[PDB]
């Protein structure tokens, strides 16, 4: 169909539980071998949340390779995300070693450290620009530069240095700070805006590396960010713009990591996103 009629369609039918479980049923399924490893069970929060072996981040060593975080290849529309789990205590200085290592321009965090009363991820960049962070198992440091508080989101401006060879490399990062505990925002205006600035700073051009997205396990409101932007992009460049089929960008997205979308609730969200954006 079109998506903005397939849309007023699947409302009015109210079948969105039937719909984002057609997607759950048509999913790749691909081993993770390497995640499931006993000597990798504190690098992973959630035991049903793993990377694809064939898609899966390595990490330059030769002792453990191993994060959980996958790398989205979307070869029509020409982008790449690395969508990765928020960081635990244990793997902060891995993250900041992948970052560095894939020479990504920003880091997109989609959650709050704490939410519902609970630990979402680590506080794993500095709050105050004068108490840098040193992650002594890789050997980086990481400063606070600047910091520019909205009422949605807030973009703070990083130093990464490699103390193994001195270089430094600015990092930014995006920081959406408004998403709900429950559900997913009424309007997705905000959502959009917030899109639309890390696009602008260059984090998602092909002259950098991937962009590293993250929620708490990287597949849900992570997997929204990535779906919007991938259907805007390809409704730009074709001839036929109402040939972009959510779906089926939803199910070539999963074939690099599992789970994309968490929620009919979530999917529902993602074309309210795309149909907004398109205008
Ligand atoms: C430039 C690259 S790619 C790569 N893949 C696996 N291991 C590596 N190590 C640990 C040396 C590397 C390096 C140094
Ligand atoms: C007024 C300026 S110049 C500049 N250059 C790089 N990053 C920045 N951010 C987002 C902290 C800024 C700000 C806020
Ligand atoms: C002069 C420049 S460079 C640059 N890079 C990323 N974002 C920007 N804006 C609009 C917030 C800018 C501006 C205003
Ligand atoms: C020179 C740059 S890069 C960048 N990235 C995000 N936000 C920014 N602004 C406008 C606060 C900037 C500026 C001013
Ligand atoms: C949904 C929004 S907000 C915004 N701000 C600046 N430029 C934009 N375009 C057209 C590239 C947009 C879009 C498409």
């Amino acid at each position: 169909m079109e998506m903005e009629k397939e849309f007023e369609q699947i409302d009015k039918s109210g079948s969105w539980a039937a719909i984002y479980q057609d997607i759950r049923h048509e999913a790749s399924d691909f081993p993770s071998r390497v995640a499931k490893l006993p000597k990798n069970k504190n690098r992973n929060r959630y035991r049903d949340v793993s990377p694809f072996d064939h898609s899966r981040i390595k990490l330059h060593q030769e002792d453990n390779d191993y994060i959980n975080a996958s790398l989205i290849k979307m070869e029509e529309a020409q982008r790449s995300y690395i969508l990765t789990q928020g960081p635990l205590p244990n793997t902060v200085g891995h993250f900041w070693e992948m970052v560095w290592e894939q020479k990504s321009r920003g880091v997109v965090m989609l959650n709050r450290v704490m939410e519902k009363g609970s630990l979402k991820c680590a506080q794993y960049w500095p709050q105050k620009e004068e108490k840098e962070m040193i992650f002594e198992d890789t050997n980086l440091k990481l400063t606070l530069i600047s910091e520019d508080i909205k009422s949605y989101y807030t973009v703070r401006q990083l130093e990464l240095e490699n103390l193994t060879t001195q270089e430094t490399r600015e990092i930014l990062h995006f920081h959406y700070t408004t998403w709900p505990d429950f559900g997913v925002p009424e309007s997705p205006a905000s959502f959009l805006n917030f899109l639309f600035k890390v696009r602008e700073s260059g984090s998602l051009s092909p002259e950098h590396g991937p962009v590293v997205v993250h929620c708490s396990a990287g597949i849900g409101r992570s997997g929204t960010f990535c779906l919007a932007d991938t259907c805007l992009l390809l409704m730009d460049k074709r001839k036929d713009p109402s040939s972009v089929d959510i779906k089926k960008v939803l199910l070539e997205m999963r074939k690099f990591r599992m789970g994309l979308i968490q929620t009919a609730d979530q999917l529902r969200f993602s074309y309210l996103a795309v149909i907004e954006g398109a205008k």
